[PDB]
């Protein structure tokens, strides 16, 4: 007899938890509970803020969703006009000295003719290798170089992704990367060069709205809000700490326990096994790889610079600086830093000078939202990293050695990104039917541990579908065909379904 | 205010629409209805019998189920083991004298050895063509070179195709196919070639099962069975005259009106556009394209032959014989005739002479399945198609002139198959969405008319698909996704889901 | 019995002619002799002055040399340092306003950004066909667009071609440009438009020599005077009218009859033809195709302009001026054009007003030479064709409007150019070898027909090797190998022959 | 002041200095002389005679004739058409215990089927590559699996070439074997196998002739009779012992000094070397590579056997045997071994036996000639290789083990084969110059030393050719492009050139 018993549990809050809870809320037929043992929901897609009072998410969060019912929840989450703010998707790589607009590929005409020589003869040849290809490529590395050729391949994507996955590229699978073929648009990069053209991937039709305010974390916690609290249980005394899967018995921190008759967790699935201590699935869940990520934020005085611009994110293949990627997250939402009549002493110039005076000045701010991988194959030391990333911001003429830093924000989260090694889908193939046979749900970014479908919308419609299956017997497309719903808008499913349509009748 | 009003009305009692109804009888949520102008359900899956004793279905019927609910419902209508007859997918194609071992290709060795020279010179070809290939094929004959080569293309699927779709392979699309590359397994062929080898694609694992009793129209007949009866009207009260889209109001053709909310419709949806008084919709339903069936019965004296023996189903590529395709109905269940004690008149030997005696002799019988299509690019002389039919029989060798026919049965089918022409999605797209703007679901062999998920577990699919859409937001896989569908198996959803379980509480 | 009897005689003294002349001397063992009815010798390689004192070639000749054995009779011709002028082969394409160096391809940087761009992407197109192409091309078209894409075609090598030939690059062979693989140098082509780079293909080591004075003329005046002039009979006494190949007999327009063993004929085999009174073979020559070639000569009073400096010869694609090549031939000697001294009255501006003056001026005086084809398939306007050629002149910024032109010339030449049309192989193939069968060697620019072997040192050596098969069973590899000859240094074959040398003791 | 002076000397009585002789005799200009070791010429294509009347030339000889000239001097040395006599070209592959008719690929057939699989999918893949082949082979075997296929490469070509040219496949270059693409023919392939043909590539048209009498060495016996005796010294004589390149001088064995103007060598190049006591020479001819051969001959009692018939030479890819080609000597002409009636003993039995009688018994009688390399990576065990080859005969069913051999012949020749190695060229073209310089012309299989200029046939053109260029400046097209003199009927050069004919007039 356990304390408290219902029909499906939800272990966790983050957006793929809130996203089962939401269905489930929706559906409200079968009992529910969701946990989470942080008192905040949002999980990867919290904010935190400075003692200085500025924002930052946990590094870049632009929403791109795939589905009309993740807009539905948000949509209800924040109703209002002024809940968000639109922008272009506006980003640039930073390569020798320039900021080369997204897509690298169409871009180097800002290169030197040299170099761009270089590329050329690079694509050319990957043009003329992808006209007689019969296989597909085994990895992320073939992929790279067979799409873009080496001499682009070495300047951007090769050096830029293993700063971002922490592991060299050699070592990734690339089905996560979807159905394209593997072959280079050879007329469309040519042709800027001979044009001396730069063009984005952004324009008034391409656009991400963000939160006026709280940043990405104000969307969970106002999704959260439209739950009934009573179902919701979260702080330390949401935290679970063991799972009899064999019982279907969940036991918390404080000792309570839960019965259930089916398992949403959406915790990272290494960590579920602990909690099962299950010998067997602690060895497969520890085969999977992960790096950790460091989020450094760096709140700055002044109006924003002319160099920095619109500029949304930015990518750095270079080794002049430990970031993979900064955001001018101060261009996000006016509200992510504090107003210009706020008073703050300067901490440090952006050379590591001492301030010439320590007395409170008034604003405008803006502020740089940068992320440093982490792994077993690339180490970070967490003492230096800040003044690393400060003198990478430096380096890369993001900030003049005069810019004034305000606030500075470091903050190392364990599971960052799940990493498409070679080996992951050996290994989630043999964790997750495991779990299933169990009556466990095992979905998320590190709750199914797929990239490819790592969004907050993906995560989120993983618990949907999640529930989904559980109830309606609907296919958990998200999970097992991510090639499939990333290709489409999906229309179908609503916060409003002819179910509850019918019954209100 | 009409004379009935259900939230979800269905039109049409063949597997579709019974489908739709299993879905809604098994939700249990929404108000449903399911009219049809037969007495008897099962649309073209039916079964008529001869006066003599012999079962027909409308051709060759044989289950492959992509789909778990499928299956379901199966095992829920006849769940006995003596309700089922299993055989295996055993199949040939007649060819210069011989029966040839489906797949054709595979066992082209049975050919003269300089014929097997100009099949493998030109699947040869093929292959060094397909080497190169950077386009897909735009036709069902440019898919059928470039998989066989001409010489293998002529002989069988270019001719078959025909005799099959009454309309030239060089005016039918291709990508109801799949996504598999038009290329050849040169390798495959020439080995078998080489060995002398012949193999057919059936065996232990590749089997279906046939219904004991009243032919392939006894499933239905037993699925319908399991519906609530109040909530069928099948006959002349459940014939639909007129549709009013806008009223969302159904006239029956005994004056009786129902009212819906959302229409599920399963009737030709060249009809439904009629019965709607839709003249856009009329114009846009004319321009779709389908052959005719003619279905000819034989039933036979004597026990089955030799020459016959396990054989299922037969594909006729050649000229000397109207049919397409026969199936040797009796070797699908021994209730399919009469019992050998049965004791019939000859009504005329096979080579069309009046037989030595009027008297009623006994059996055992067995009986041949014979399909003629017909379009108006090949018409059909339905007063000699009998004999010609039986004179075919003769011809293939398949009946001895001095075999004893003891029954026989021809009938036509209007809507036999919807043609996967070039035209078929331009017209489709303009008609499908327009008529789920209206609420109306048109949906199955000619309510949505693709042929690649024509089957009984298709169509029944895209009923109960149609309905969870309706009902719960699910993606209409079946319907817009055929590639997906076929390629897995479909087990997520059974006619017992978590919903029911969580609420017999 | 003949007035005349030789071994071997030659008919004809231009290049070919004078060739098999050098070559019978060198030997001096059959007894020979040479007729030509132009008193003096050249034929095509002759050169005209017109009264004014301009000097015209039968159109740019530029010689390149593939043979050490003509280098030699022009070296004993000419033995003087100042017989001679070297200039470097300096080209150029007329090009949308642009002097574009050759090769035209390697030099689209001068064109407009939005040509580069349609040039690139047609070379784009035509490397990725060359990689899984296995046919060789067919037609000069075909080959052409091979090489270079549909743009780059367009703008040079199509349009120019069509007025080089006087037929469309359709109806051409492609064999006779060699056995390189029809396929572009992509990477070539887009390097230099990326570095904007021009570059022709000349230098300190790709160099022509021009006779100091008399013109190409010079040359062969010269070579015929080593001949001893017994063995000669040129003018109207050695005009050949009739050709008895079944007599061996040759009849001179004055009644000489020349009995031969050997012949070597250098006419245009069409007028061999009918010298013979073959019907067959005169049949078979009218089914041989070639241009007349219209010659315009200008001579301009002023310094040599800056706008032309050292240019050698220039192509003309475009519509704009009726000529396809135009020659600075000033440039090629001093003397080709009078001394600055000379005086001479304006005849006409280029713009075509003639002045009132009848002033005779001085110079000094620079010189264009200008070359029109004609053909069945393209008419010239003899009475129109200087004062287009001339508006050519300054719609190609070549001539001012204000230029004064103190010389005129304009000749058309017959047989111009040997049309390497689709047909020719198949009609050359019927008729050398039957002249070969009667003792008859026809050989050379018309007499053989070949223009890849067409030049001034390949005509001269197929009279060379002619003799050399007739007398020492040489191979005549100019004549059946142009690849051969062409790709090679042909250094074996010398003035002085080891034979001299050892009879010489 | 030499003993005797000529200007040409020729070095050498083999077919290639027989050749020279010929040819110098026939202009009858340059004053001229042959020396050669031996009494008898012929060099390689001589014929050694057993004591029991068993002749054998230096293994397999086949003229096959790519030139008139050629053709010309065999009809003016042996004239009587009973001097000759005439065979089709009939050769078999010795695999698996069956004779397979060349071409191997045409014919396997034969093998069994699960091999003829394996060939012809070996072949399958090269015929899928060559379709997108961008590269010329750059090794022998590279050429052989590009055109065979693994499978079809490893049975035959392979092993077989081991065992022809005593170094691997891979050692040795491509070009040598001509500009053919290294492609299959998969359809002829297949085709024989489909068909179960077993066709040979030869006929009534694929003729050879061979010397009724004295063996090959007949023909250059008979050759050497036409030059004037006076102008040869043959024998110990005629053995050159030095030759001084700079006082172009050569000295004999006896002391004889001979001055020449310019030098024919058709010695070994390393002896020449030697002979030349340059050092620097000697360096660079031990870098060539050669092969070594040794004859073995069997003499046979009794008529041919059945097994055996019209068989002329024989290719042995496997190891139970040493020797590569195997010859039926007696079946080229039967003046090759004695007649019927001669009587002789039985040496031996073909297992080893002693014969049963030790008296001389009558034929008839046959004969196999074989042929086995040797070669630092390939060794020879001299004093065994004769009964090796013996047991081969027995091992490959060309003998019985009762079989009498009555004749044994064994002899090593040191410079049999010139290798086509990789280093082959780099090395000759470092070598000819340089004695070309020193008017040099070193001609012939180990004058020049390659092989595909390496049968009699074109050593006899080289030393014509040489001689040709050294009076008549003629191109020496068989040294330096064999795929032109091979690719062509080379017709223009007769034994009675123009000039002979002239000169007798």
């Amino acid at each position: 007899h356990p304390d408290i018993s219902v029909d499906v549990l939800v272990i966790g809050a983050g957006p793929t938890g809130l996203g089962a809870a939401k269905r489930l809320n929706q559906i409200d037929g079968p009992s529910w509970m969701i946990v989470d043992s942080n008192e905040t929901p949002g999980g990867l897609a919290s904010t935190d803020v400075t003692p200085e009072g500025f924002l930052y998410d946990v590094g870049g969060h632009v929403i791109f969703s795939h589905y009309k019912y993740f807009d539905d929840c948000l949509d209800e989450a924040l109703p209002k006009e002024d809940d968000w703010y639109t922008h272009q998707r506006i980003s640039y790589v930073r390569c020798q000295g320039q900021w080369v607009p997204y897509p690298f590929q169409n871009n180097i005409s800002m290169l030197p003719k040299e170099e761009q020589v270089k590329c050329i003869d690079g694509m050319i040849d990957a043009a003329l290798e992808a006209r007689v290809a019969n296989t597909k490529p085994k990895t992320f590395d073939e992929w790279i170089v067979r799409m873009m050729g080496t001499g682009i391949a070495d300047l951007f994507m090769r050096p830029y992704n293993f700063k971002v996955w922490a592991v060299p590229t050699t070592k990734m699978q690339c089905a996560w990367l979807g159905e394209r073929v593997a072959a280079p648009n050879l007329k469309a990069v040519t042709t800027n060069v001979i044009l001396g053209k730069t063009a984005g991937n952004w324009g008034p039709n391409a656009t991400f709205r963000f939160p006026a305010r709280g940043g990405t974390g104000g969307i969970w916690i106002a999704v959260a809000n439209t739950l009934p609290k009573e179902k919701t249980r979260f702080g330390e005394k949401g935290k679970v700490t063991k799972v009899n899967a064999n019982n279907k018995t969940v036991t918390l921190q404080d000792g309570t326990t839960i019965g259930y008759k089916k398992l949403v967790s959406t915790m990272a699935v290494d960590f579920l096994a602990e909690a099962m201590n299950d010998q067997e699935l602690v060895g497969l869940t520890k085969q999977l790889f992960y790096s950790s990520t460091h989020v450094i934020g760096v709140g700055v005085r002044g109006s924003r610079p002319e160099r920095i611009g619109d500029k949304c994110w930015l990518a750095f293949p270079e080794d002049n600086c430990p970031f993979y990627r900064a955001t001018i997250f101060s261009n996000y939402s006016p509200y992510n830093q504090p107003e210009a009549s706020a008073a703050l002493p300067t901490m440090q110039l952006a050379d590591g000078s001492r301030p010439q005076s320590t007395e409170a000045k008034e604003g405008p701010y803006w502020s740089i939202m940068l992320e440093v991988s982490e792994s077993s194959m690339k180490p970070v030391n967490q003492e230096t990293i800040l003044a690393d990333c400060i003198q990478g911001l430096v380096n890369t003429e993001m900030l003049k050695p005069t810019d004034e830093i305000v606030s500075t924000y470091h903050r190392r989260f364990d599971h960052g990104y799940p990493t498409p090694t070679l080996e992951r889908e050996g290994t989630l193939t043999q964790i997750l039917p495991k779990l299933q046979d169990k009556d466990i749900w095992s979905r998320g970014r590190f709750g199914s541990w797929r990239y490819e479908v790592g969004n907050q919308d993906h995560s989120f419609m993983l618990g949907v579908e999640a529930v989904d299956n559980i109830v309606n017997g609907a296919v958990e497309l998200t999970l097992n065909y991510p090639d499939f719903v990333n290709g489409r808008q999906n229309t179908e499913r609503r916060l409003v379904d002819g179910a509850q349509v019918f019954a209100k009748s």
